[PDB]
């Protein structure tokens, strides 16, 4: 039919018809036989995939004839017409090299039974002329010849060792000279571990963390920073465990990776949700988003899922990786400039990334493809440490000549040679995923001077090293406009409302942190003496009436606070939403994806303003369709009209040669023009409509290690096996599962199931057998929890919060009035005998929520005469 | 690979390559040149077949080569 049909059935190309990647039933005669007729799928003409010329291969005991035969070496020049071209006789090479007139070669001509050939001395590459030998640049061409640095020599190479590395007498090897002995540092799900390099000693640096996926040390101060994604905090601690604190706790929707700078004394971390790389001092005083949007200057590569970081202060470049649709390993200068891509080919899931400071080689690991590669810092010559046999590596660090990587599927730490991946040794296996890894050693952070030097190089807030490891650029916090003065910079204090500005202008804290019982500003202007007593708890907005409302509800186009300052004109004037939150006319904030989502999500309905959606300028990396909705570029030219209108599917271009599935990962489905990835194949889901992904799962194989095969021919990671979840529908994963051993901070139920140690007497019977909730009076409790009189544990934060989390309500009745005025309820709420601050609307509201909050207010509302009482 | 008299396995390409590839130099040792073409030596019953070193013989079908490597004796196929 026509192009307006916008639908196609199963073509089922059989003999002559051959549906290409764009599903075009072109003739079978077009297979490179002078016929590039199918420009649509482009499969009819292939530059090298269709040009093979595979004649030359034949057994070495056979001399290939010029006619194409493979006359035997014994039959070579056997005085018999063995071939049509008679290459055996026609070709009888006699002392061609001995003849000086012909076969003149550079180093060493080697004769044969037919014609001649030549060989070059070691370190000299033979030229295409087959007579000229050219010296090999072993330092760049084959960097694995030398450990650490190298110098090119004519016909050979000289290896050296960086300072601190003692060169071994054997040569081409280096050995450390530091006083300290290096030991691996990696983070489990709840534990920071301490493992020696040889794997002889195992330890536990710190436990009791929700979910740690990243860590990085600081040689200067002997600190150890990490990220708790579940808790959304960036915390640091001394190696001796003397002090622990939360550096950053605000605006961390998801922090995949972290990299501590040990030169400019800065902290960098990637944010997957906000899609940007941030910078802050080791105390988190000043924050600034350094990079955002796309990185290729063409919008092909953009921050989608950045989960790797590696600092090289010697050149001031911070390499990072992204496992989105368009995987890239691009780098940025530490000052936030020179944003550029490095490696963008043969890459699906670059989870891990590191920089070998010894020889300046950028190492990265791919999860789906399963390889580990190293290249120059400009990403020119890619060499594979491993072919891809690794099931699913996540983190990678290099020390001396050994590369240490942590693999999720095998749930273990493995090490090998940094160049050829030899001596692959499994150090220790962990019950949980191994996550980020590092090698703690003074050499891992080489000493290099700070261009800032002092006073942040005379910068007001931030001093970031310029690219190339020379000079610095002044910066400003996120809430400051960076003006470039004459030979200097000025940070405009321009800040939105609902955000206090310190008198010293050090930072722009939120308004609800002004006079919050804490001197948030270093000056302390926020906690002015002349300020009303704030009865509301920290992290809450206090209205003039004294009621407490959530800061998220501030200026939410709804008069939540009775006093009215919630929607006050001055407080909502110049209100700015989050970076990913698209502001509406009524100042209500909605996610940027909802800007023209075709849904009246915002009360003012500005999210469906035709005028603004027609004139909607969209961030790079997302495709704009007719409706004005901006789906991601990966959602453009897909079989599914994600935008709804077929404008998101330029079927002319979608069937054209522009959209061809990547050979490495993107698997083309024959019936449509879909380009689902390789790991999307046989995922048990109809990822592409024709179900071609799920057709060959019986023929499809699994990874030899770190993969479990189910009865449905489903390959799943070995870690997912016996996880208590049916990863494969046939329950083969959970068919036979001996209970696993519980870790240090895991309590073992009588059901032989491991639960977090914090959940004993959780007051929610998390374990099925309810064995966790026993002996609570004899259990004391954890240091960070308050114990109810009944004996159960509760968060110390939830104490005296107006919420009786304890059943006996002891968590609230053991504290005085929330304010010295003489009452417990700040927002005119109802306080029962248990001192629970039942909301004023919730006062005498249907069921008796409070333990002793039974109300005789039948006059206001008799219990029997209640709508809530659906069932007598 | 052509097995050397010393026990090596000098390559066929290296056979008679004018190089001392083996201790016995079997490659350069008595390079087989038209030994079958010479009627004085390599006299075989049916068909002498030359090689890069010395010679050998082949018999017509139905005739088994004798231990002498020069006499072909009819096979008793029955
Ligand atoms: C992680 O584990 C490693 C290995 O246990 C720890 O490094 C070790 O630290 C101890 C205590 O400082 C060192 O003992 C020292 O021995 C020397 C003599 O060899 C002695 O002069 C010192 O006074 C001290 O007793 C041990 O040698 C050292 N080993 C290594 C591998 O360097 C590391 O401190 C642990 N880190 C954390 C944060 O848990
Ligand atoms: C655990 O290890 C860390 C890192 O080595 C220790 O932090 C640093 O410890 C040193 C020695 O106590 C501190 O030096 C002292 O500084 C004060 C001034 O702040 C000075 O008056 C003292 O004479 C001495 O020079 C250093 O300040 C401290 N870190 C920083 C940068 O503040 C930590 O103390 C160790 N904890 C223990 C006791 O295991
Ligand atoms: C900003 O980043 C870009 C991209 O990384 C830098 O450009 C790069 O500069 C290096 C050093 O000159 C180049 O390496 C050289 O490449 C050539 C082959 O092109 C090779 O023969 C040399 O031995 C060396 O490896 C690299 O190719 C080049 N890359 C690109 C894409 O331009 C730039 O220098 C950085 N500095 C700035 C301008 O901020
Ligand atoms: C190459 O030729 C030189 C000069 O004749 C000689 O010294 C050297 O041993 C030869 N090497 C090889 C590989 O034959
Ligand atoms: C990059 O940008 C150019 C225009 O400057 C465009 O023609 C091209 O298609 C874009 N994609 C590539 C090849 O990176
Ligand atoms: C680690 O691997 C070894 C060798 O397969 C095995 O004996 C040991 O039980 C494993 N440990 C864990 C915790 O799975
Ligand atoms: C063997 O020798 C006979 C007699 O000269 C000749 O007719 C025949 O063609 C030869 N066959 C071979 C395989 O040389």
């Amino acid at each position: 039919c026509g192009d307006y049909s916008d639908e196609r059935g199963c073509l089922y190309q059989t003999c002559q018809q051959n549906q290409f990647t764009c599903q075009n039933g072109r003739c079978i005669s077009k297979t490179f036989v002078c016929d590039e007729d199918n420009d649509c799928g482009d499969g009819s003409d292939e530059l090298m995939h269709l040009c093979h010329t595979p004649e030359p291969t034949c057994p070495p005991h056979e001399f290939k004839c010029d006619n194409g035969r493979c006359i035997e070496m014994m039959k070579l020049c056997n005085h018999l017409d063995d071939c049509l071209d008679n290459s055996d006789e026609k070709g009888c090479g006699i002392n061609e090299c001995h003849d000086p007139s012909i076969s003149g070669c550079d180093h060493n001509c080697t004769d044969t039974l037919t014609s001649f050939y030549c060989s070059c001395r070691p370190g000299y590459k033979l030229m295409s002329d087959k007579r000229t030998c050219v010296d090999i640049d072993e330092c760049t061409e084959m960097p694995f010849v030398c450990s650490q640095k190298c110098e090119n020599v004519i016909g050979s190479y000289i290896c050296k060792c960086a300072p601190g590395y003692l060169r071994e007498p054997d040569g081409k090897t280096c050995r450390q000279n530091s006083n300290i002995e290096p030991y691996l540092i990696f983070s489990n799900r709840y534990y920071l571990r301490n493992l020696t390099i040889d794997g002889y000693f195992y330890s536990l640096i710190l436990e009791g963390l929700d979910n740690v996926v990243a860590l990085d040390f600081d040689r200067v101060e002997k600190r150890l920073y990490w990220i708790d994604t579940q808790r959304q905090v960036i915390e640091r601690m001394f190696l001796n465990k003397t002090n622990k604190e939360t550096i950053i706790n605000h605006r961390l929707p998801a922090a995949e990776s972290l990299a501590v700078d040990w030169v400019s004394r800065k902290l960098y971390w990637l944010d997957a949700r906000l899609d940007g790389l941030f910078v802050s001092d080791l105390n988190g005083g000043h924050r600034r988003m350094l990079a955002q949007h796309c990185v290729d200057a063409n919008n092909t590569f953009c921050f989608d899922n950045p989960r790797g970081l590696a600092l090289h202060p010697q050149y001031g470049y911070l390499y990072w990786a992204d496992w989105g649709h368009r995987a890239y390993i691009g780098r940025v200068g530490m000052d936030g400039t020179n944003k550029s891509v490095i490696i963008s080919t043969k890459l699906e899931w670059p989870n891990g990334i590191t920089i070998d400071y010894t020889n300046d080689l950028l190492y990265w690991a791919d999860a789906h493809l399963g390889y580990i590669e190293y290249s120059d810092l400009e990403g020119h010559h890619r060499h594979t440490v491993y072919d891809g046999a690794l099931p699913h590596p996540f983190a990678i660090t290099i020390f001396e000549d050994t590369i240490y990587w942590t693999d999720w599927n095998t749930r273990t730490v493995e090490k090998g040679n940094k160049y050829d991946g030899s001596n692959r040794q499994t150090l220790v296996n962990t019950t949980h995923r191994p996550f980020d890894i590092h090698v703690y050693h003074p050499y891992r952070q080489p000493i290099v001077s700070n261009p800032c030097g002092t006073n942040n190089g005379g910068c007001s807030h931030l001093c970031l090293i310029k690219p190339g490891g020379k000079g610095f650029t002044c910066e400003c916090p996120d809430d400051f406009r960076t003006l470039q003065l004459s030979g200097s910079t000025y940070c405009m204090p321009m800040c939105s409302s609902t955000q206090f500005l310190c008198a010293n202008n050090e930072k722009c804290i939120p308004i609800w942190w002004k006079c919050d019982g804490q001197k948030d500003c270093s000056d302390g202007s926020d906690e002015l003496a002349l300020c009303p007593q704030r009865f509301c708890r920290l992290g809450q907005f206090q209205c003039s009436d004294g009621n407490c409302t959530s800061p998220q509800t501030l200026c939410n186009a709804h008069q939540n606070c009775p006093d009215g300052s919630d929607e006050d004109r001055l407080l909502c004037e110049n209100h700015h939403c989050d970076s990913n939150e698209w502001q509406c006319a009524n100042k209500r904030c909605i996610p940027e994806s909802w800007q023209c989502d075709t849904f009246n999500d915002c009360e003012d309905n500005s999210d469906e303003d035709s005028s603004h959606c027609a004139s909607r300028t969209c961030r790079p990396g997302q495709f704009r369709c007719a409706n004005g909705r901006c789906i991601p570029q990966a959602w453009k030219c897909d079989v599914d009209n994600d935008c709804g209108d077929h404008s998101d599917e330029p079927i002319e271009e979608c069937m054209s040669s522009a959209h061809l599935c990547d050979n490495f990962t993107e698997f083309s489905c024959k019936t449509n023009y879909r380009c689902i990835p390789k790991w999307a194949v046989c995922n048990g889901v109809d990822d592409c409509r024709d179900n071609s992904d799920e057709q060959g799962c019986e023929e499809r194989t699994c990874h030899p290690v770190g993969d479990f095969r189910c009865k449905n021919h489903h390959c799943i990671p070995l870690r997912w096996q016996c996880d208590g979840q049916n990863d494969c529908g046939d329950n083969s994963d959970e068919e036979n599962c001996a209970p696993r051993e519980c870790t240090e901070s895991e309590f073992r139920c009588v059901n032989q199931q491991c639960i977090p140690s914090r959940w004993i007497c959780d007051h929610y019977n998390d374990c099925g057998d309810n064995s966790d909730e026993r002996d609570c009076e004899m259990r004391t409790c954890h240091p960070e929890y308050f114990q109810c009189t009944s004996g159960h544990c509760v968060h110390s934060e939830l104490k005296c919060d107006g919420s009786a989390d304890c059943l006996d309500a002891s968590d609230e009745a053991d504290c005085p009035t929330r304010f010295p005025d003489g009452a417990y309820c700040q927002a005119t709420m109802f306080e029962c005998k248990n001192h629970v601050c039942i909301p004023p609307y919730w006062k005498c509201d249907g069921d008796d929520d409070c333990g002793d909050g039974s109300d005789e207010e039948l006059h206001l509302c008799l219990d029997v005469p209640c709508n809530s009482p659906n069932r007598f």
